[PDB]
């Protein structure tokens, strides 16, 4: 619900699969599952969100590139 909660949440999550500013497709499931589970649904699916995410060479997501939903989802 509210900023702090999230923001401690992603980590919570990121620091199950690789660091706390790490995502994982299998981990951001799970997030956008409770998170945000009609962000899902949305035109963005879950490849679709860690391939957009993900915006490297390594495959693996991260709060900045997160960040990039959060903006989408608070914006």
């Amino acid at each position: 619900k509210s900023p702090e909660e999230l923001k401690g949440i992603f980590e919570k999550y990121a620091a199950k699969e690789g660091d706390p500013n790490q995502l994982s497709k299998e981990e951001l499931k799970l997030l956008l599952q409770t998170e945000f589970p009609s962000l899902l649904k949305g035109m963005s699916t879950l490849d679709e969100l860690f391939e957009e995410l993900d915006k490297n060479g390594d495959g693996e997501v991260s709060f900045e590139e997160f960040q990039v939903l959060v903006k989408k989802i608070s914006q």
